[PDB]
Formats: C-alpha cells, sequence, structure tokens
C-alpha cells in the first residue's frame, strides 16, 4: 500500500468537492472483505460521522449516519459493481443536497445530507484494502 | 471560471501531499498577467506564509516565505514554461525537504521548507487566471 491503512485524512468539504479514493481489496471476495469510509466531523473517531459507507464486496453495502453518538437509520444498497482482485475507483460527489457514490465510473448511490458536508473535517479509509491514492478536488 | 478567484482553500499537507491547479491566464502575455499561489498558515490572509509564488507569464517567477510578518529572502527562477493563452496545470509536490513545483510538467524549482508544510492550513490561488480545477492527492 502507498498510503498506511486505516488512512485518516483531515479534510474540508464544500459543495462541489469530490472525494477520490483508488485501491485493492487485500483479500479474494470469497473470504469476505471489506472497505470502510466514514466522513467524520472531527479527528476522535468517536465523533459524529455525517457519512458512513461499508461494502461488503460481493454482497451488498450499508450506509448510516451517527448523531450524538447513536446510528441512526441504516440505508443499503445490493449494487456493489466492484471486481474481484482488481484496482477499484471510488469517488464521493458532495451535491448540495446529497453525497453521489460512485464506483468504477458507476452511480450506487445518493445519500441526502442530514447534516451540512462543511461540517466533515476528516475523512477515514479503512478495512481490507491497499491504498494507491486519495485525493480532494474541487 | 469554474472556481472563483482568489480561491481559499482550507488544507491539510503532509510530506507526499500534492496540490493540482488548472487554470487559464485571462490576459494575453503582451499584457501581463500573473498568477499567484499563497500557503498560508491560516485562512487570515495576514498570517504567515510557508511559501508564496508569483508567476508574471513570459517574464519570471518570484518566491518568498513571510516569517513572523516579514517577507525573507525573496528566490527567483526565469525558467516559466507557461504558453501564451492556453490551459496550464500547475503541480507543487510536497518533499520531505522542499516543494517541488512542476509547470506543464516539468520541474522548475525546489523550494526548500524553512517550517514544516504541516503548518499549512490554507492555500490561495489569486490573480489574473481563470481556474478549471484544484486537488489535493496523496
Ligand atoms: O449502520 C452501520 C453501523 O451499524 C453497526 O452495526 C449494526 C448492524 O449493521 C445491524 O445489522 C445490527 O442490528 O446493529 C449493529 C449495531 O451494532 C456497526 O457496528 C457500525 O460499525 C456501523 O456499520
Ligand atoms: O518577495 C515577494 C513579496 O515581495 C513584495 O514585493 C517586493 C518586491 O518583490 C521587491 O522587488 C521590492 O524591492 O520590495 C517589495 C516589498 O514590498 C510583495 O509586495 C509581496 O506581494 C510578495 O510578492
Amino acid at each position: 500500500s502507498s498510503l498506511p491503512v486505516p488512512y485518516k485524512l483531515p479534510v474540508s468539504l464544500s459543495v462541489g468537492s469530490c472525494v477520490i479514493i483508488k485501491g485493492t481489496p487485500i483479500h479474494s471476495f470469497i473470504n469476505g472483505p471489506q472497505l470502510q469510509v466514514d466522513f467524520y466531523t472531527d479527528m476522535d473517531e468517536d465523533s459524529d460521522i455525517a457519512f458512513h459507507f461499508n461494502v461488503r464486496f460481493g454482497n451488498h453495502v450499508v450506509m448510516n449516519r451517527r448523531e450524538f453518538g447513536i446510528w441512526m437509520l441504516e440505508e443499503t444498497t445490493d449494487y456493489v459493481p466492484f471486481e474481484d482482485g482488481k484496482q477499484f475507483e471510488l469517488c464521493i460527489y458532495v451535491h448540495y443536497n446529497e453525497y453521489e457514490i460512485k464506483v468504477n465510473g458507476i452511480r450506487i448511490y445518493g445519500f441526502v445530507h442530514r447534516i451540512p458536508p462543511s461540517f466533515v473535517k476528516m475523512v477515514q479509509v479503512s478495512r481490507d484494502i491497499s491504498l494507491t491514492s486519495v485525493c480532494v478536488c474541487n
């Protein structure tokens, strides 16, 4: 891996920001690897989470937020167009109303803001991947 | 312009970070356009500057830092491989000892750190350009 995992990146996000994560699962899909991305409101990992994204590769995605320390109503999709063994590109685009999530150029979900994305101060990329690059673009 | 100018971007920089700025001068070179990039230590524009970069297109580049509110010893180079009228790509790579400055893929300078780049909290892109994108990569 080019970057350490878990990777904690201090960020400032605004409408129009894009978070681009490139990496490779470290296990084949029959071994149940996961990839997790958390949009934290502080560097402290017990702070609130505006957007939590966990992919069980070959299975499904779970998304949520944590508000006042409490996990809210979980959202899911079974659309996980990742390829076994290959590098992926995960793009999270900050729109005025939602985070748009794209996997290898394919839009899979739009997670609507329940707090403004300007409250996000750290992005954590974790679990069973090797990281090639993380970019934040405007 | 896709982004407002002056563009003030809150950033966190570490060794291995790359700041990629894409834009176009808004005047032809005979009209003396400039492009300026400041690596500020705070959002306040009177805070100290770890790295100041000002290109007089078709002319030369001036670089400096501002410490305790005082401009230090100015550095210059006449290597300014920008093209009149065209989009440029300006890459600033944070190495352990220096910022490496590339213009359209060409390394033109290495400005050595006099404070650690982790002290940079805002990047300001200013003067006579239209901005297409600013990316911070690791
Ligand atoms: O919702 C994401 C969030 O939930 C926790 O796991 C849930 C689990 O998804 C649910 O099926 C079960 O009923 O309650 C669990 C709460 O412990 C995770 O622990 C957390 O990491 C998040 O992934
Ligand atoms: O060194 C960059 C810094 O200097 C100021 O301009 C200098 C100028 O470059 C120098 O030739 C003259 O002798 O002193 C000036 C100080 O006022 C700029 O004002 C500042 O914006 C920076 O560009």
